[PDB]
């Protein structure tokens, strides 16, 4: 598992080609990130969180490997939609659903819809009547357990079907003793809603997976921990996970030039042609660091990055060692893939920058 | 006084219009622009459409006979398409890029601002003849002379860069600077105009005439809190600067938040509560990914209103992604609300819904004229 990387001749060859900004989608990573844990962890579904990265290229293949689809909002199914993907294969995770997007659920037949507080469950028995639901499950947001049960009997009493549960577990707290643990709670929960008249099917588990294969643990070991605890526990119901930045986050990179040069002061600073209100909102808004690649051979010194609008806090690096560098010369951005041109705008009337997919182009093909 | 809409407008505009949306007056953006020519004169302006770039603020704006501050190849793109000719056009980014210059030379768009050496070649390559002004540092509205910054050549430096420019065939114009947002006092012109006359009088003796003296934006919008500037004190304090230093050149202003920001208000919907926690929480159909993005973009504080009686309790408010950064209030005093109540904030004419995402699929608030809706002849009325 390598993460996706451009080579100083590709970025060359690219930027001839197409104008920067543009990022540069690797269709083959996503593949391999989406086959990985379909391999060591075969019993969860993948509900792919499509907030992390909509590009409609990236949406195709996953439908066309079978992934189903975690949708937000009417505007994330209605993109889905038009893809030919039905609403079977969705289910509506926004906590907190807009009444435009119970709408869009209704007319596009959405199967799964998931809630944590009592005052959505009278919004959606009037919006869509018998539809399945799961309780999120705090173990903020989410729900607490003692009170889970109640939830379901609640929403089964408005007349929708109780289905089942969700928890997430948090990336930085990510562990396989802890999934585990969650998955007990889930199955003494299962257990006691049976004898409670519910009988639930389906269990959603979550993302919260990291990554490529230089970072901290062996994932492959903890997905196969895990799929043998869902086997020994959930032989018979539904398992899904939801990965969002698991499927992309390194499998996408930023390609953008010097535009200007300021060389005043102890440190030279450099203008690109995006910024934060661009693909690096999210320095803002994921609070993310991304990997910065000037490509130039030479003496470093510490230099800053800036971007091309008209505000003072267009800034992405300070103090970053690198080399000299003239006006249109090309730097990369790994780790572009999720949570970052989702947040773009078009503030100072800039464009956002297009994504190109790396396999429909000869770069690709000249890899062998 | 600040375009605000009624509880009863609120109400009838959301049976007609789904949440959120925003509301502008144009009536509004046209007291602004009136009161800036009726109390700074001899400033004329370059409206900067960053702050709002809505399409029929625009031509307001242009058949008002106002000027426009242009910031990369998009922003123009939108003027030529409402028939705005490039001589009303100032290309005020100090750093440009390739299609913005190509646009720029398309559209003829006379002046371009610099503050770099490394943007002379640039512009005179893409642009010949083209009228420059130089961007200049000087004390901002915090009383900081800081040139660490993005923008601004030191004053030490201004004249030869314009030399160095007249030297690769641009015409030498003048000189602009900017003070910085929300000046609550008069201090920072002044004392800029001043610096600005000596470089024009130092200039003179070089032999370049400067025609121009742009003096940037930074006039304030009332936030949370209020404002307590007398604008109008505030405008002919500087414009009567302007008429003891700058007899004799043409003077040029650029406002943004000003123009817009009070002109504009945003109606939302309560779409969820939470009643867990000690606090009552209500979830809005508007985030920090929206419109409120001026909170992490702009460290601003937008003014709320709830409506109800009866209750208060400290409340907090939060975006529809349902997310750990998206709150905008805590602690706020709020009546009961309930699912489908509808609030408003008002003042978010500026630096508002620019800045704002399809994050999570969700849709852009559309921007609504006012004088186009049935509520405005119950005005007139």
């Amino acid at each position: 598992m390598k993460n996706f990387r451009l080579s100083e001749k590709e970025v060359k060859t690219l930027a001839k080609r197409i104008p920067t900004p543009f990022l540069v989608a690797s269709l083959d990573k996503v593949e391999e990130n989406y086959q990985f844990m379909r391999r060591h962890l075969p019993r969860a579904g993948v509900f792919y969180a499509m907030k992390a990265n909509p590009t409609p290229e990236i949406l195709s293949l996953l439908a066309g490997l079978g992934s189903h689809f975690d949708v937000a909002s009417a505007g994330e199914m209605e993109i889905l939609h038009e893809l030919g993907v039905d609403g079977s294969q969705m289910i509506y995770a926004n906590p907190v659903k807009d009444a435009r997007g119970l709408k869009a659920a209704a007319d596009y037949n959405v199967r799964r819809f998931t809630f944590d507080d009592p005052s959505e469950i009278d919004k959606m028995a009037k919006a869509v009547p018998g539809a399945d639901v799961l309780v999120r499950i705090a173990v903020k947001f989410g729900a607490p357990v003692e009170e889970a049960l109640d939830l379901l009997k609640a929403a089964q009493d408005a007349g929708l079907h109780a289905m089942g549960i969700c928890f997430h577990v948090g990336s930085q707290s990510l562990s396989t003793a802890a999934y585990e643990e969650a998955l007990l709670v889930a199955r003494r929960l299962f257990d006691e809603a049976e004898e409670m008249g519910m009988h639930l099917t389906d269990l959603d588990i979550g993302g919260g997976f990291p990554v490529a294969k230089g970072l901290n643990v062996d994932l492959a070991a903890m997905m196969e921990a895990i799929n043998k605890q869902i086997d020994r526990l959930f032989p018979d119901t539904a398992v899904w996970t939801e990965p969002g930045r698991y499927m992309c986050g390194t499998a996408v990179n930023l390609v953008t030039s010097v535009i200007g040069t300021k060389t005043r002061g102890e440190q030279p600073w450099y203008i690109l042609d995006e910024g934060i209100y661009g693909c690096f909102s999210g320095i803002m808004y994921d609070h993310w660091t991304y990997p910065l690649h000037c490509f130039g051979k030479g003496n470093k010194k510490p230099s800053t990055f800036g971007g091309p609008s008209c505000d003072g806090i267009d800034v992405l690096y300070r103090d970053f060692m690198a080399p000299e560098l003239k006006i249109g010369d090309k730097v990369l951005v790994t780790e572009m893939g999720s949570y970052t041109s989702v947040s773009a705008t078009r503030f100072n009337g800039f464009y956002l920058a297009p994504t190109i997919i790396f396999e429909d182009q000869p770069e690709y093909a000249a890899r062998l």
